[PDB]
Parts: C-alpha cells; structure tokens; sequence
C-alpha cells in the first residue's frame, strides 16, 4: 500500500530537489542518469543544498547524514526495478520522455507501481502513450525550491489508474508534508497557466512604455502584496523557461495573449535570461 | 509649494479612507457630502475605525483625538474654496463625476490648485474636459484599506499641468507615505490593468470545471506565496466593482480574455457580489 522505494531519473535542480524532499522525509531514494558525470553533479546539488540548510540550523548534522544514507546513486536503468514510485524530471524535449517512460515501463515490474513526469511543457497523455500500462501514468508537477515550497499538481490522464492516483497523493500529503492540487490534463495545468500570461501583460506594458520596470514591480509589491514583483520574478523564472511555456500555451490555445511578446523574444535571442546569466530586465552581479 | 489644506468629496469607503490617512498624516481635511445622512455615516466609518486600530495597539489615545480634530464635515461644497488638493470619490458614473468637477473648477479659485479623482472605470481626460481649467485636473488612485496598503497612482491626462503632478507627487510621498507610480491615462492604469484579466482567467478555470474553487486559491497560496487567492481576492473586491472594471477594459481595448465571463454575469444578476453581499465563491456567516 504506503510508499517506501522512490526513484528519481534526471539529476538538475528540479531533479536534485525532489531526490533531497524524498530522502530528507526517511523514504530510500534511488536517482539514475545514463553517465557518471551526471550522477557526480547530481550528488553535488543534493549535497550543496544539504550543508547550506545546516548553516542556518533547519536541519542536524545526524538529519543531513540520514538523509545522505538514504540516497543511492546509479547508471543502471535495473536498478530501478523494485520502485513503487519513479518519478521523470529531465529535458523537455518529448523524444527523450517517450524513450525513458518505454525502458522504466518495462523495467519496474510492480503492478501497483506509479510512473511520474515533473513536465511543464509535454502533455501527460503523450508520455503515457509510450508504455504497455499507460494506466499507472501520470503527472506530479514540484514547484523550486523543492525542499521548500508545500505544493504540488497531481494530473491524471483519461487513463489514470484511481488507485494510482490515491497512492500518490497519500505519499505526497503524509510522507512530504505538501498540499495536494488536482486538475486535468491542459497545457500549463493550473500555477503556469495563471502565472504565465500574468508576467507576459507586464512584459508589454514595459515594452509599449507605458510604466517602467522599477515602477511596475513597485506597484505590484505594494498594492497587491505580493513578495516580488512580476518582472524580478520572470527573471527569477528564467526567461528562456517563460518563452517555452508561453508557446506551448500558444500551441494549445491559440489566443494572442498566451504569445511571447517581442521584447521577450529579443531577449531570449541576445541570451539576457535572467537572474542565471547575470541579466534580464535587471543587472545580477 | 506644500500642501497642508486638503478636501474630500464622497465618504463612502474610498473617501472615508481617504480623509482618515490625511488627517492621521497632520493635514486639515474638509469632507463634502450634499445631505446630512451620508455625513453621519462617513464620521461613523472613520471613528469605528480609528477606534479598531486604538483596539490593536496601533494609535496613541490622543493621536485619535488630533486626527478627528483636523476633520471637518460639511454640506456646502463653497466651504472647499480655500483648498490646495481636492480628491473626489463618489460613485463611478460619467454624468455625476461631470457635474461635481464643473462646480469643483468654478468654486476652488487658486490656479495651483489640483482636483483629483479616485475613478477606476471613467478616463480622467473625460472629467478633465467638464472644467474650465484641464491641466488642474489628474487621477489619484488609493486602495483599500487605505490607512494599509502604502501606494498610489498617479495618473496624468494629455494636459495635465507639470507642476500640478510634481505638487501632487511630493503631497503623497512625503505627507501620506506612500510609493508613488505614474501612467497614461488608459483604462486599468497599473495595478487593475493587471490584477483583473488575472482573476477573470481563475474564474474561467472554475466555470469549465477544470479545477475547484478550494483547489485554485490552494495553488496561489502555496506555490505563488500570494497571501489570498483569486477567489477568495475576487470576494474581497466585490464581484459588481470586477464586472464594471472588466466592460471598461473590454470597451477600451476589445480583446475577448478583458470580457466578464458568464459565470461573473450570473452571480452579479443574483446579488451574489462577494463579502458585503454574504456570498459569492464563498458563503460569509
């Protein structure tokens, strides 16, 4: 019933977080990636993030030793076998998903097994599509910081299994201590979609002149009390991860307002994303 | 050059807040209704409500007492003559904002003078054109709870005056405390041209069934760190207040996502406006 063995395949920030929030809870972690470089950087994150929640006195020293013990590192796919919950959150590129959902269908054995995509950007169907079960196939959508922020999307397919769903949703409600959003399969599902075209409006009001940066995050702040205003935010997102999520919400809808607006684009192009580059619509130094 | 004799004209919530920040602040305020009823309501808005914030710690006994003796009400709108800043908050209609700017411009006799309005839904150039003296003319937009949320727009016309919008800047800032943001004068300005398509695209999410009421403010709350979701904020606001802001955004701008949503139609055709109502997403005992 209860889940107690959790893989996780790709080892980025989003990766690297729900591996930290798993092991961090007593669950055994296994994490793949296809080449050892990859495993090494993984570890890093996980171990970087680890001692600098020590530092600030969240977590012990035997918690953080704990959870190391907790965490297994591996580049073989076989290892993955006896998981009762895998969790995908690599590239998102859908060639790449549908190869990985294929080789882990097989794989892990268990009937009562859930396969999970972290994706923003790829329909959960179309993964579920690539396996022989696509019932035990669905979406569980983190939010970074991992470790930190209580929420997740839980996104069943036209297929998704009940008692797959229940599972999960008792694992991330009783074992990682998050609040629990369900929807339905839809480009964006529900943070992104009300999110994203939010922070393109602003976008434009910049780009047409009609208030400035400092201005706009100003009013925000102040008048809505949000704690960041939607133009640090966006460069907080990553404005390369904004376009992408904003054309495949185009892709889907069709209205104009879900677009990238050109200055957006101009950006994107000139390779100013963000807080990560050291550039977007302020100087990060 | 300072501003120090103040005029409010409306006492409802908006001019209630409005003249209780200014006197707070150690200005002189006259507030302006035409009959003795609406007086009394207003001085009772202002005096509950200093006495709830004496209650919570905010307030020196005294202080309250200054406050409501730099207040003055009055039925005779040629006791206005001798003020510096008149800001007018009445109801949102063109042909009553009209008559009250003509008898506003003929009756303050000081070409320094400034007359603002707190209008969301009328253009300022509108009631700029009923006077005699446009460039006296310019929006000063407050939100609720006034005596709170430490911002304003300031919002210039085609003709505003420099030294008008400089004067008005330097009385916001450095006399009420409050961050200062300029605009054009399109429909929505900053804050609301943002906020509302917002709470309009929640609002869609909930009528097509795609999520719950509960399961939408759930996400904001958790994953955006907002401190109110966008059903529970819609309620706060007033679902007539959201409905009129719309028609206006739609009107001035034509795309279909500015456009009220039939479900917002309904609940404004059955009195369900939100909090001051009893119901709206939610029920208010």
């Amino acid at each position: 019933d209860a889940i107690q063995r959790v893989g996780v395949v790709g080892a980025g920030q989003m990766g690297s977080g729900i591996a930290e929030v798993s092991a961090r809870a007593g669950v055994e972690v296994t994490v793949f990636e296809p080449a050892e470089a990859l495993i090494t950087a993984g570890r890093n994150r996980i171990v970087k993030s680890l001692e600098r929640a020590v530092s600030a006195g969240k977590v012990t020293e035997r918690e953080r030793d704990r959870a190391l013990g907790l965490l297994t590192f591996t580049t073989d796919l076989n290892d993955l076998s006896d998981r009762q919950l895998v969790i995908e959150a690599v590239v998102e590129d859908e060639a790449v998903k549908s190869e990985i959902f294929a080789e882990l269908d097989r794989v892990v054995t268990d009937p009562d097994a859930v396969l999970a995509s972290n994706t923003s950007s790829i329909p959960i169907m179309k993964v579920a599509a690539a396996t022989k079960q696509p019932q035990r196939v669905l979406g569980l959508h983190f939010f970074n910081p991992v470790p930190v922020l209580p929420l997740v999307e839980l996104v069943r397919t036209l297929v998704t299994d009940e008692a797959a769903a229940a599972r999960t949703e008792e694992f991330a409600s009783t074992v990682l201590g998050k609040q629990v959003v369900r929807c339905s399969d839809r480009s964006g599902f529900v943070v992104n979609a009300l999110l994203v075209p939010y922070l393109l409006s602003a976008i434009r009001m910049v780009e047409a002149g009609f208030a400035t940066v400092e201005d706009v995050d100003k009013a925000v702040v102040a008048g809505l009390s949000h704690p960041m205003g939607p133009l640090r935010l966006s460069d907080l997102v990553g404005l390369d991860t904004l376009k992408l999520i904003a054309d495949k919400m185009f892709e889907e809808f069709k209205e104009p307002h879900y677009g990238p607006p050109p200055l957006l684009l101009r950006m994107v192009e000139a390779g100013q994303l963000g807080k990560k580059s050291g550039r977007g619509f302020y100087t990060y130094a």
